[PDB]
């Protein structure tokens, strides 16, 4: 028995057609570095190991002490090598991803395979390095980490490094330089590297939108980065080889629908379903017992509508999507319940069919998808952190079946997944390159290679807008490894450097010039355009999907054999400029690609990004505003209560912070009776000597006398917050710190503080890196960063405590762009260490139970709070609860205080402490007993 392969089915990116060229890698080796891998898969083989560049452990031996490389050994004939370059690692080994990525790269399934179809990467028959990295210290020694094993790689042989891997928004300035040495050594070897674009999608994440007032939401990060590089991004296909499900319509007509599922569902058997809404509540499911319930996707978790489901006694879920032309989610594994994941049409489809019965098929078949050729919502957008262009290229990345861990099978999406597809198919055509172009040298062979594939992949086109998805989000286009096999020209920049143009900052008339190169033995003819667009805006939102705003006139090129020849497309969008300008404020992007064609009515032979930015790049605004300049109390990652626009309340008792991520300042509430507490020196505190807590709030905040739970933003008359510190160590309000959620990646972050007499008092030590906050989740990134080395503790640099007055706290970053201006946002920060004078003695009236104070308390800044604190048990816990004073200054004593268990228990003047707070926080705390004992 003779399977037939994966790709027999379904081979979108053409890759037979290169195969038939230049064959399947016998003798190549191709190198994978990765998190981890199943060294034993089946997928591990070779049809003929005499073909092979190493026949036995023995010739892997003698490369490796030809190099001097003393570590790492042979697994089989298939992975050569293996070595884990991060073994210092305590947590285990993930296999999965590398494993998956190995697959599509060079898996060779032998028909004895339990799986219906062979999988058959694109190297089948070429032999692996396998290369284990991870992180376990720092980036910088990861990176470390990883340019050893490149530079291993290439020197063992590999003609391809796939590294499906990545940290997102790092700019490849920060990688260390022997990182950056092993990437050009990789080029001058002429060994290809190729990278995933990462699945950060935009800033914001994959559930958000980024705001139109800043156009530097792109997200990739490192190894992508560096230019030398091949970065592919992923995108769906029109047509998938998925598993299905089968239903009768109306018609009395058998439908057949795509189905992803997580578990198994019994094949061929007939099951019977019931529509559940959103699977929100247990009325939903009034009916889904014993059956599959049909949920729609939306307000809530798919593990929540899982667990709800199985609640019900459902055998089976299936959830459909709420967008329209969508892609399969992974559904979650909640306790092996079968699910899976439908198209919005066909979740409808099934919603109004008559018969509500459903069968799941053994055979999976090549059907159409939702999406029809569409860019993955996933997919990391470019620019770089410092500005390239990134990514070059775009392959399939949505639900690829391949290999995992313990020889199984598996579909996974990602940019992981489209890179070693767009790896093999560099290796392969690096080979058909070995007959085709003798002559060159490996490095030249290779610059080659990474122009074809660029040029001639396809820009993809949204049909919904009518326009091509952005280079930003696509590079190049979709490899097609038949056009790029056929190719015998290719377009590049007019220094011949890359297939892309960046023209960095632009007027709206500008100039695009591209050279077009020609390998043939003859002239070629071709008809050029170049597309002219923008990003579409929804509101205030950038809608992540292309705008048109024109295409210019065909026009034609002969090219000499052997030769090239430059055109130049003028470009003028000056009459778009008011309407973007509305739209995006603080300018946008002017970009394109410029098409190739034998003839107007043919097929796009090659094609080439341009990108350009109508404004200053930059200088576009790296931090997001504080937070106590926004007018309606909300910010990118915080959402005010529209009743209260003012409330900001601190950390509280929270473990992560997820909550109020934006730009502002913090510092500490110390309540009286921890502070006197640390002062009298006890030692176990939390939950024991006292009930209040030490909580880390943002400056410019204060509670109300009557405490409710919150605090809230004040302000001098003129807008600014009120932030005051006290810096006498008593932990209550002692100093600022800068918290800020950057839209831009930034450099040398550095807080000063000026008298505002013309004098810098003192100065921060330097946070060098600072990252972009693209995300609010703790799998990525937070929305916003605390960054310790700005906290100010009120004293001057030379130590000592600056006298009273109002300071300026300066934060200074620059963004990474080459030439940006120094950036810098200000806040008034007043500093008072004048203790509050107060009473010294009272007198109490029994009758009504009212405590006189013998005179009111003077303080240097505004009263914050002045109040009467009584300390109760309540089950061994010393409680504290507070009393505000009367109209006429007196504090009226109650007699006993109420318990959580609803009791009641008595109060002895001995319990009551008067504590009077200023604005910067001095405090005084003063027994109630005392007072009264204040006579002589
Ligand atoms: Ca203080
Ligand atoms: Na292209």
């Amino acid at each position: 028995t003779s399977k037939a392969t994966i790709r027999d089915l379904n081979d979108p990116s053409q890759v037979k057609t290169l195969q038939e060229k230049a064959s399947k890698g016998a003798g190549t080796v191709v190198a994978v570095i990765d998190a981890g891998f199943d060294k034993n898969h089946e997928a591990w083989r070779l049809t003929d190991k005499t073909k092979a560049r190493y026949q036995s452990k023995e010739d892997l031996e003698k490369a490796k002490k030809e190099h001097g490389i003393t570590y790492g050994e042979w697994v089989n004939d298939k992975v050569a090598y293996y070595h884990d370059y991060s073994k210092d690692g305590k947590t285990a080994v993930d296999q999965e991803h590398g494993t998956h990525v190995s697959g599509i790269l060079s898996g060779n399934a032998p028909s004895e395979t339990k799986e219906p179809y062979r999988l058959e990467g694109a190297m089948p028959e070429a032999q692996l390095l396998l290369m284990r990295v991870e992180i376990v210290n720092g980036l910088a020694d990861y990176a470390r980490n990883y340019a050893q094993a490149i530079r291993d790689a290439v020197n063992l042989g590999a003609k391809v490094i796939n590294m499906s891997f990545g940290n997102a928004a790092l700019a490849y300035a920060n990688l260390p330089d022997e990182t950056k040495k092993a990437f050009d050594y990789a080029k001058s070897k002429g060994v290809s590297i190729v990278t995933s674009a990462g699945n950060d999608s935009s800033f914001g994440g994959k559930t958000r939108l980024p705001l139109a007032d800043h156009p530097d939401y792109g997200v990739v990060g490192t190894p992508a980065a560096a230019d030398s590089t091949l970065t592919v991004a992923s995108y769906s296909p029109d047509k998938q080889l998925t598993e299905t499900a089968t239903v009768k319509t109306d018609d009395h007509q058998a439908k057949e629908m795509p189905v992803l599922s997580t578990n198994r569902f019994e094949p061929n058997k007939a099951y019977d379903y019931a529509y559940a809404n959103r699977g929100m509540k247990e009325d939903d499911f009034k009916d889904v017992k014993g059956k599959i319930a049909l949920i729609e996707r939306g307000d809530i978790d798919f593990k929540d509508k899982i667990a709800n489901a199985k609640k019900a006694g459902a055998v089976g879920v299936l959830i459909y999507d709420n967008q329209d032309k969508g892609f399969p989610i992974e559904l979650p594994n909640v306790d092996q319940m079968p699910a899976a994941f439908i198209s919005r049409k066909d979740g409808l489809l099934l919603k109004d069919n008559s018969k509500k019965t459903i069968t799941f098929n053994a055979t999976p078949k090549v059907l159409p998808t939702a999406s029809d050729t569409k860019l993955s919502r996933f997919s990391s957008w470019g620019l770089t952190a410092d500005g390239n262009i990134k990514p070059d290229i775009a392959a399939p990345g949505q639900d690829i079946l391949s290999s995992v861990a313990n020889n199984k099978y598996a579909k996974l999406s990602g940019t992981s997944m489209s890179a070693p597809l767009v790896a093999g198919i560099m290796g392969l055509l690096q080979k058909q390159y070995e007959t085709q172009y003798p002559d060159m040298t490996p490095s030249e062979r290779l610059d080659l290679a990474k122009k074809v594939l660029m040029s001639s992949a396809t820009a993809l086109y949204d049909e919904d807008e009518k326009a091509y998805f952005s280079p930003r989000q696509q590079g190049a286009g979709a490899v097609d490894a038949k056009k790029a096999s056929a190719a015998t020209m290719y377009v590049t920049d007019k220094d011949n450097t890359s297939s892309k143009v960046h023209l960095n900052n632009v007027s709206d008339k500008f100039e695009v010039t591209v050279t077009v190169h020609n390998k043939s033995d003859k002239p070629q003819e071709l008809y050029y355009q170049a597309t002219v667009q923008t990003d579409k805006v929804d509101g205030k939102h950038f809608a992540l999907a292309p705008k048109a705003l024109y295409e210019t006139s065909w026009q034609k090129i002969t090219i000499p054999a052997n030769s090239s020849k430059q055109v130049t497309v003028p470009i003028d969008a000056s009459r778009f400029s008011k309407d973007l300008l509305a739209q995006m404020k603080n300018g946008y992007f002017l970009e394109g690609f410029v098409r190739f064609k034998q003839d107007p009515k043919k097929e796009e032979l090659m094609s080439i990004p341009y990108i350009g930015f109508r404004g200053d790049f930059g200088n576009l605004s790296a931090l997001e505003k504080p937070i106590y300049d926004s007018k309606d109390g909300s910010s990118y990652y915080h959402e005010a209560n529209s009743d209260a626009k003012d409330q900001l309340d601190g950390d509280g008792l929270q473990f992560y912070a997820l909550k109020n991520n934006f730009t502002a300042l913090t510092t500490e509430s110390n309540p009286w009776t921890i502070i006197k507490a640390v002062k009298e020196g006890v030692e176990n505190i939390e939950d024991i000597e006292s009930s209040e807590i030490t909580e880390t709030i943002f400056a410019g905040t204060f509670a109300k006398q009557d405490d409710d739970s919150h605090y809230y933003i004040h302000r001098h008359a003129n807008g600014k917050p009120y932030a005051a510190i006290s810096p006498n160590g008593d932990g209550n309000r002692d100093y600022v710190q800068f918290q800020g959620t950057f839209l831009r990646n930034a450099k040398n972050l550095v807080a000063e503080v000026l008298d505002k007499e013309g004098n810098v008092v003192w100065t921060s030590e330097v946070t060098e890196q600072v990252v972009k906050n693209y995300n609010n989740d703790l799998a990525s990134t937070l929305g916003s960063t605390r960054f310790e080395k700005t906290r100010w503790d009120g004293k001057d640099k030379d130590g000592k405590v600056v006298v009273n007055g109002t300071y300026t706290y300066r934060v200074r970053y620059t963004p990474i762009s080459s030439g940006a201006k120094e950036q810098h946002t200000d806040f008034d920060v007043i500093v008072d260490n004048t203790t509050p004078e107060v009473a010294t003695s009272a007198t109490f009236s029994t009758e009504d139970r009212r405590l006189t104070l013998a005179s009111k308390p003077k303080t240097s800044q505004p009263i914050y709070r002045e109040r009467i604190a009584y300390t109760y048990m309540d089950e061994d816990l010393p409680t504290t609860e507070y009393i505000s004073p009367n109209e006429d200054g007196t504090f009226t004593l109650p007699e006993e205080a109420e318990t959580m268990e609803g009791g009641t228990v008595p109060l002895k003047m001995s319990d009551f402490t008067y504590v009077v707070e200023d604005m910067a926080g001095n405090i005084t705390y003063t027994p109630v007993t005392k007072l009264l004992e204040g006579h002589s």
